[PDB]
Parts: structure tokens; C-alpha cells; sequence
């Protein structure tokens, strides 16, 4: 499996129980607070800034110069891990495939930090970019609760008359953090070795501070749709948060919003992080349709 070929033990959240729970958040309070680093062996081909706003460390990836348009990238990990070195990778080839300027903001984790922080910073460097190039030259892209974090964050801009982006981009978005959905089988539970609803779960509460999981900007499938810009989702079929993706889908149809769904039956959960053809594929799809026309 692509999953255990390129494990991190430090990154899975499969908790048996409580004991695991605690030695994870004790552990992430520690690691979290680090000034966060490119990975040692890694080479980035893209050109990378080294910035930081209000003490926030904040990446940028670009290419050739390309700077004119940008997009601001919030990284998976549960609002508990920092980004993956598969993570760095992968917004170096997004870089390289849109040349866009990736902007990768270090946001408030969890146990330490909360809900609140980590909207604030968003936020923060969302106005910085568009004081820059302007919000039709900002596109928003997310991964796992990353893609959470995304779409829920696109849903205050909206709630709050604040200028969108021109399109938002959903990597196997964890869309309700209950997971809970009944259409989530055993079946499909035994297909995904990434995703723990106990884990998630877990994760999310300590995050939350005291609201509810169901609550919209905890998962944005409770959120505004009317008014959205073009959603563009990728995910796999063998991941436990298919069903709310597809639910997720029906609503936007249903609500007339745009969206273009591209769904790989047999990928895990966050696929285009790893190494494989397909990870090439759901890239090269972003690059096509990243520069559409907005007419919607
Ligand atoms: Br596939
Ligand atoms: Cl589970
Ligand atoms: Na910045």
C-alpha cells in the first residue's frame, strides 16, 4: 500500500485509546511550538521566501518570477501537525505546474492554540495578499482539515461581504469533523488506514474549545453555499470522508453553485501528497483549470 510505503508514525492519528490521545497532544504542544523547517534533504525547485507576519512564519514558493497571482495554501495535519515533508513537495510541484506564488502560512495549531487563533491568521495573511495583487488574483486551496479550514474560512469571507477569492480548491477535505455520516461504512472504515473517526474526532474537540463539532465553521458542510466561488474538489474513493464529499457535492448542484468534483475510486485519503501517477494527474487537473474563466 502507497500508505505504509510512505508512513510517518509521527503523523498517524490511529489513538487506541485516551493513554494515546494525551502522549499525542503532550507531543504536539512541544513540537508545535518550533520555529517550523524546510525538510533537510528535500531540494525545492521553486524559488522559497522565508517570511513571517505578526511572528506567524509564512512560506513562499515561486517560479520563473511568477508572482502576479497567488495562492494561499492551508495545509492538512488536524490542526495538530505542521506540514509534512510530503506536504513541502507537493506545493513545490503546484508552484512549478500553476506558476502561481504558493503561499503557505505556519497557522495556529492545536493543543496550545484554538479555533479562533487559527481563523485570525488566516485571515491576517488572506488581507495581506490581497492587498497585493488583489482578491481576483487570490485563489484559496486546502488539504484534509486543511481543505476544512479552506472552505469554512471562504464561508466567513462571504458571511462577511469580504472580497472572495477566485476559486477555492478542496484536497480530500475532512467536510464534517464528526464523521459520523451514515453512509460511511465498515466497508469503506476498512478501506481507509488513515483516517480515525476516534483520532478526528478527538483532535477536533480539543481544537474546538467547547463548540460543538456540528458547528458550520468546525464543518463547513453545515456552512453558506449561496454564493461561493467555483469550487474544484479532488478526492478518493477510499477514503472515510467520501460520502460527505459526494453529500457535499449534491448541495452545490442543488444550490447552483459551481463545482467540478474529481473523484479517483481507488485513492486514500490527501493521495496527491505521495509519490504516485496519479498525485501527477490531480496536479496537472489543478494547472488546467486554475487559469478557467470566472463567469458564475
Ligand atoms: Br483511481
Ligand atoms: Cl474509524
Ligand atoms: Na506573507
Amino acid at each position: 500500500s502507497v500508505v505504509n510505503k510512505y508512513l510517518l508514525h509521527n503523523r498517524s492519528i490511529m489513538f487506541k485509546n485516551d493513554q494515546d490521545v494525551e502522549r499525542f497532544f503532550y507531543k504536539r504542544e512541544i513540537e508545535n511550538r518550533k520555529k517550523h523547517k524546510q525538510p533537510s534533504t528535500l531540494n525545492v525547485k521553486a524559488n522559497l521566501e522565508k517570511l513571517s507576519l505578526d511572528d506567524m512564519q509564512v512560506f513562499r514558493f515561486n517560479f520563473r518570477h511568477q508572482i502576479d497571482k497567488k495562492i494561499l495554501y492551508i495545509h492538512g495535519g488536524f490542526n495538530a501537525l505542521q506540514p509534512s515533508p510530503f506536504h513541502w513537495r507537493l506545493l513545490d510541484k503546484i508552484t512549478l505546474s500553476t506558476l502561481y506564488e504558493v503561499v503557505l502560512p505556519i497557522y495556529p495549531k492545536t493543543p496550545e492554540f484554538h479555533i479562533d487563533d487559527t481563523f485570525q491568521a488566516i485571515q491576517r495573511v488572506y488581507d495581506q495578499l490581497v492587498s497585493e495583487v488583489g482578491h481576483q488574483n487570490v485563489v484559496v486551496m486546502g488539504d484534509g482539515s486543511g481543505g476544512a479550514l479552506a472552505l469554512s474560512f471562504v464561508q466567513s469571507l462571504l458571511d462577511n461581504q469580504q472580497p472572495l477569492p477566485n476559486k477555492l480548491y478542496l484536497i480530500s477535505p475532512i467536510l464534517d469533523a464528526t464523521l459520523s455520516n451514515k453512509d460511511i461504512s465498515d466497508a469503506l472504515i476498512e478501506q481507509d488506514a488513515v483516517l480515525s473517526q476516534f483520532g478526528v474526532n478527538e483532535i477536533m474537540k480539543k481544537w474546538a474549545n467547547g463548540l460543538p463539532l456540528t458547528d458550520k465553521r468546525i464543518s463547513p458542510i453545515n456552512g453558506t453555499i449561496e454564493g461561493l466561488p467555483p469550487v474544484y474538489m479532488f478526492g478518493g474513493g477510499r477514503e472515510m470522508t467520501h460520502p460527505d464529499m459526494k453529500l457535499f457535492e449534491q448541495m452545490m448542484l442543488q444550490h447552483h453553485q459551481y463545482i467540478e468534483f474529481y473523484d479517483y475510486p481507488k485513492m486514500v485519503h490527501d493521495f496527491p501528497i505521495y509519490p504516485i501517477r496519479q498525485s501527477h494527474k490531480a496536479i496537472k487537473q489543478i494547472a488546467k483549470s486554475i487559469d478557467e474563466d470566472v463567469t458564475q
